[PDB]
């Protein structure tokens, strides 16, 4: 599949809007994550033993994880598709080191447009909705594609 330029150009306006906070976005999402789909919470060694949504708040690791995901998302969004190199070494770690299931990356993409539509209501419409799932599914299409490279 592909995104025609319209389409990149909504996914990159909302995106340019996550950066006005990347840590308040990257904790929701997380937490959205692990409040839907809670034994993805398994996969995060450091910080698995959290229990609850205030405690999953006040953690500073969880915090940090979700900048980092979410700065790695938008730099392979900003490519808008040709993100070749950029998602290699992403899917090489998330296949071997993590252990992430595809169907955990369809996760966090429900939990990304959620947060997404409760954090910009009236500035994440239908066109914008769509354009952003497509641009996701394009980037877990061509995850699994590696992840089928490396037999996992
Ligand atoms: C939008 C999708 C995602 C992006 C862009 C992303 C990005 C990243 C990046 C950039 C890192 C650090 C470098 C690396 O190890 O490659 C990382 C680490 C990690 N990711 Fe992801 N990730 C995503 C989804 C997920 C999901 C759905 C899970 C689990 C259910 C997951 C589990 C982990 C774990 C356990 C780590 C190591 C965290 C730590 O150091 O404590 N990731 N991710
Ligand atoms: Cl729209």
């Amino acid at each position: 599949m592909v995104l025609s330029e319209f389409e990149w150009q909504l996914v990159l306006h909302v995106w340019a809007k996550v950066e006005a906070d990347v840590a308040g976005h990257g904790q929701d999402i997380l937490i959205r994550l692990f409040k839907s789909f809670p034994e993805t919470l398994e996969k995060f060694d450091r910080f698995k033993h959290l229990k609850t949504e205030a405690e999953m708040k006040a953690s500073e690791d969880l915090k940090k994880v979700g900048v980092t995901a979410l700065t790695a998302l938008g730099a392979i969004l900003k490519k808008k598709g040709h993100h070749e190199a950029e998602l290699k070494p992403l899917a090489q770690s998330h296949a071997t080191k993590h252990k992430i299931p595809i169907k955990y990356l369809e996760f966090i993409s429900c939990a990304i447009i959620e947060v997404l539509h409760s954090r910009h209501p009236g500035n994440f419409g239908a066109c914008a909705q769509g354009a952003m799932n497509k641009a996701l599914e394009l980037f877990r299409k061509d995850i699994a594609a590696k992840y089928k490279e490396l037999g996992y």
